[PDB]
C-alpha cells in the first residue's frame, strides 16, 4: 500500500519521520510512493537538492530500508 | 516501432504514457528512438533536468520495457 | 564514540585537526557523527563544496577511515 | 589513424559524420586524438556540453567503437 | 619528494608537463601532493573544472600512473 501514497503523503511520512525541512524537496520533485521506492543512494543524496546530513540518514533509515 | 521514432514520435511516447511535462526534455535533447533505446539510468535522472519523481518512473516503466 | 557526536562536534573536530576553513561546510551541511559515519568518497568530494586538495585528505586521513 | 589526429581532424570527423553543432564541443574541448581515444561514456553524455540524443549517437557509433 | 610537494610544486609539474593553463586549477582546489597522489579518474576529469582534452591525458599520463 506504500506504493499507492501520493506525494503529499510522502510528504507527510517525513515530516513526521523528523525532516519537515527536507520533506518539501519530495513534493518539489513530485515523488509519490511509487517513486520513493524506486530511490538509489544518489538520488536521495544528490537528486533532491537537501543538505547532506539528513540525506544521508534519510537514505539510511527511511529508503534504503524499502 | 521505436527504433524508427522521429523526436515528434518519442514526444508522443511520453504523453500518451503520461508524462505531458518530462515529454519536452526528449525535445530539448532531441531524443528520437535510436538514441532513447541507448539511454541508462543516470541520462534519464540527470541528463534531462526533469523532475525525480517522473524520471524514476519514465525510466524503470517505460524506457526500461522497449 | 565519533558516531555519537553533534555537529558541534564533527566541527570542532575538523578545526582542530587542521581544517578549520572546511569545517564550515560540515556545520553548513549539519553533519552529525550519525552522518559523518555514513559519508562515502564521492559525499564528502563532491558533496561539501569545499576545495579538492582538502576535501581528498578529509576523506582518506579522518572519514574512511571511521 | 585516430589516435593520431589534431583537435582539427576531430572536429571535422564529427562535422562528417552528422553531427556539424556538436562537433564544437570537441574544439572547446580541445579533444585531440589521443583524448578521443581515452573517452568514457560519461565523457561524451556529460563532459562535453551537448544534446543528450546526438550525444548517445556520438558515443554509442563513434567513441565506443574505437 | 612529491609526497612532500606544495601546491606551488605541483603547478610547477603541470606547467612543465605541457598544461600550463590548467596548472591553475591545481591553484583553484589547492591540490598539494598529498592529494595528488590521491586523485582518482573523475576528480580529474570532474572535480578540476578543466577541459576535458587536456583532463583526460594529465589523468592518463601523470595522475593514473603515480
Amino acid at each position: 500500500s506504500p506504493v499507492e501514497w501520493t506525494v503529499m503523503d510522502v510528504v507527510e511520512y517525513f515530516t513526521e519521520a523528523g525532516f519537515p525541512e527536507q520533506a518539501t524537496a519530495f513534493q518539489e520533485q513530485e515523488i509519490d510512493g511509487k517513486s520513493l521506492l524506486l530511490m538509489q543512494r544518489t538520488d536521495v543524496l544528490t537528486g533532491l537538492s537537501i543538505r547532506l546530513g539528513p540525506a544521508l540518514k534519510i537514505y539510511e533509515h527511511h529508503i534504503k530500508v524499502l
